């Protein structure tokens, strides 16, 4: 129903900052993949908008944009024909007159649309530093809103969404005069549709999983983000960010919210967003006593230079490349259950997954059983499985002769499916304004304690698991191997 | 540990009624299979005991017993060497002097045992009509008990265990002066170890299944025993028994007890038997309003003669070949949950299984989900699986695009493993004296109502599902397709 309406009205996608790194390496290639997948509607118009002068727009499309398209050998005809949908407007983000001129250009394309509904839908993409967001949103609101006869406007917001409670709220307050929460889409490129549907459907559609998704049945929950790569020579940019702002306050926290939320009143996006916010509001701010920090030194092989070795890293930096922490959710469903977030650079393997350990049934099987588990993995590939105890056929055939059995419960990438979600009006995986403020309030006191030097990272060789105090902390906070 | 002690002392197996149908067609071939499997200890002595004169015991072993052994082409050397363990005592079941003579014969074999412990273990098997049980048990107690220096005695009791509360209690009272409940083994040939371990381990070893095994989570439970065969020309013997005494009051009820029991204090056999009895005590007697009876007429193909067509069936018999019934378990775990027992001859397929339907999660998935299920099947082959709702990958990728997924949770036959259980001292799958009386009290008021004509069977063509009022009853008592 939603896709039929998508084809019934003109569509324009406006990429601000189209001259930039993100736009050419990620955003336009993602639109190309959606186009090749048949997920953009037939006469979509795509307008790059930036200050950089481009004297030859065809040359820019072919020599700059096209070289970042994947599988170009097999897709040359698609690439050439995708490029015909793309134009370039060289203009200022802060000019009323330029946005009237842009609006004229868009309306001409909209009024030529050969389908049945009038006006047009407009998706604006801010591939810009956040310091430019307020200015460009003001310009859109003044001069490039959809035609009165019809059409929605949506604006995709890039990160960072501030860097603490105060800075993030200032940015939200700067944009809310122009766009409400049905219009702003704050994107996390890494939250895939596959994982979210695994989290939501496997629990809420099923009595068996619904009934055990609580503190009476779950011993501990861990959400883990592991990478073998280090900061890859860009340690200077990472140094002002750190592992926690990088992936934990935003990416792992949204996964936690979807995992822990109460049942939504319906499967509508904003009902799910309401439940994300409601469960995050039950989390007290993380304490320094519940956080172990790491910072990676060079690998034993020598092939991974340590973090401090980077020329761009300020001498004696204490910025964390690794963190494990415990969050307490204080409500009926979760009180007493440890929620462990772990994220690390330059560790022993690449791996992103949820691991839920259920409480052991000590009686009557004793050592012939162990905790059941549920695992939802996204990297290095999708998997979802349950581990349980089953009988062993044959003999001596004692009831105590048991085995651990794995039950397996189980295309655009995550970024492409989120752009598609935005085009289809599905805000589920995007962070809402209230949701964002609650998440910053969970993490900012800890971040202030880190910036004050109250906590300092433990070194770990690149390629190891991380500091061994981290595994100690995990073992002391509910997890059993 | 138990098997090591089995090899440490002499063992004698005494088959009373060894001249009979059961002994030659089933019991001795089952001992042969256990011998071929390595489950009998090396110098086991087997003594057939009966009144029938046998002038040539080697001829009887080779021409009568051996022809019922399975796979005889591939096992000729095993069969010949198994037969050397077998002797025959022609004697009376009611003679003190004969049992002194039998005891002498057994003691000579026991005292020649080359292992470390003295005396010997004695398993007596009553392959006799139950009218002879009290006499032979009296003779054993008087004259053939194990030697004082060491050894247990066990006695396997064949069915029928009475035919109502009063007759069954009279038989129990007749045997209890001679053997207690650690010594009597009342055998149900059809209760396999594989199914029982599936019932017990899958639930009690696992938090996930333990937590949902109750009325808060289960909508209905059905236990089903289906056969395509009819009474096979022996309708006269079946006519005095009926489908309920045949398989429901005994076989399906023990499965129900294992399914519904509370957690046993340990995995010890008598702890499980205690819980079987305790849950059966919570069942009120079955009412005629909760029972649909059937009796099969001839198949449409003609190849299955109807039940009344049998020459041996009394004219105008109302004996049921089919029954569906609802049992109510009135305790905290099960109050309000329908338990449906179904058993039928000459129906559309051969099938024995447990089907547990969990309560639907109406919200939020609505018609995009359905009741989860757990199925434990024994016939026509073992299987155990769970049915749940999962996401469908790809697009349009709506949360409401779901699929029903089957999770698969998964050698002597059932009779052979029960003889082995008896030899190893494991009474789990055998009906205890108190257990039996409670089960007869659940069924006898209904059986009296049937014998009075208060309920009469509905005809159904052989090869169909049974009377359609039966499927109506099932649908009206909690089950949804
Ligand atoms: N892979 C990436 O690059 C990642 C970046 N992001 C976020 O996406 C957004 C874009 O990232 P990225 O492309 O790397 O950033 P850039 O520094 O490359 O800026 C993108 C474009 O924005 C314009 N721009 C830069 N600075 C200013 C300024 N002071 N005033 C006006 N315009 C400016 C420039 O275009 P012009 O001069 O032509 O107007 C520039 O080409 C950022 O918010 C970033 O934090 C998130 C995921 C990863
Ligand atoms: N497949 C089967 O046969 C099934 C039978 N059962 C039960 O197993 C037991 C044996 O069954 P089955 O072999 O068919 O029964 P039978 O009628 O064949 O009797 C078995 C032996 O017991 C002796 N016997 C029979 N009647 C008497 C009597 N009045 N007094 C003394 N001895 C008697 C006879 O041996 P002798 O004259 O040499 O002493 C007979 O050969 C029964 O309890 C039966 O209900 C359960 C499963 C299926």
């Amino acid at each position: 129903k939603v896709k039929d309406e998508q084809k019934s009205r003109a569509l324009t996608i406006i990429v601000f900052g189209a001259s930039g790194d993100l736009a050419k390496k990620k955003t336009f290639p993602a639109l190309f993949d959606l186009y090749c997948g048949g997920l953009l509607p037939p006469e979509v118009n795509i307008i790059g908008y930036a200050r950089t002068k481009v004297d030859d727009v065809e040359k820019w499309k072919h020599e700059t944009l096209m070289k970042y398209f994947s599988n170009l050998s097999e897709r040359g005809c698609h690439a050439e024909d995708f490029l015909k949908h793309i134009s370039y407007f060289c203009g200022a983000y802060d000019s009323v007159d330029d946005f009237k001129r842009l609006d004229a250009v868009i309306r001409e394309k909209e009024n030529a649309f050969k389908g049945p509904e009038k006006g047009g839908n407009r998706l604006f993409y801010l591939a810009l530093p956040p310091s430019v967001f307020a200015s460009v949103c003001e310009s859109i609101h003044k001069g490039a809103m959809p035609q009165e006869v019809g059409g929605w406007v949506r604006v995709i917001i890039e990160k960072p969404f501030g860097r603490d409670t105060k800075s993030s709220a200032e940015l939200s307050q700067a944009l809310e005069p122009f766009f409400d929460e049905s219009q702003l889409y704050r994107i996390d490129h890494y939250l895939g549709k596959e994982m979210v549907q695994n989290i939501i459907t496997t629990r809420f559609a099923n009595r068996i999983f619904s009934a055990v998704w609580n503190a009476s049945n779950i011993a501990c929950v861990q959400i883990t983000f592991k990478e073998t790569i280090g900061t890859e020579g860009r340690g200077g940019y990472f140094d002002n960010i750190g592992i926690i702002r990088d992936v934990m306050q935003n990416h792992l926290t949204q996964i936690l919210a979807l995992l822990a939320m109460e049942k939504p009143r319906s499967l509508d996006a904003e009902c799910i967003r309401d439940e994300k916010v409601s469960v995050l509001k039950c989390i007290e701010p993380i304490t320094k006593e519940n956080c172990v920090l790491g910072q990676y030194t060079a690998s034993a092989d020598g092939s991974i230079p340590g973090y401090l070795e980077d020329v761009t890293v300020p001498e004696g930096s204490t910025c964390p490349t690794f963190a494990v922490m415990r969050l307490n959710i204080n409500n009926d469903r979760w009180a007493g259950v440890p929620f462990i977030l772990k994220a690390g650079k330059a560790v022993e393997q690449k791996y992103v997954a949820i691991r839920i350990q259920f409480r052991d049934e000590v009686h009557p099987y004793g050592e012939a059983t162990q905790r059941n588990e549920l695992v939802i993995r996204a990297q290095p590939s999708e998997a979802m499985y349950v581990k349980i105890t089953t009988k062993v056929p044959g003999l001596s055939g004692d009831l105590r002769q048991t085995h651990q059995t794995e039950l397996d419960l189980t295309l655009p990438d995550a970024y492409e499916s989120l752009i598609n979600d935005a085009l289809l009006g599905n805000s589920t995986n995007f962070v809402r304004k209230d949701e964002l403020d609650v998440a910053w309030r969970i993490f900012t006191p800890l971040l202030h304690q880190i910036d004050s030097g109250e906590i300092k990272p433990i070194p770990y060789q690149a390629g190891t698991r991380g500091p061994k105090e981290a595994d100690e902390f995990i073992a002391n906070n509910g997890f059993k191997h």
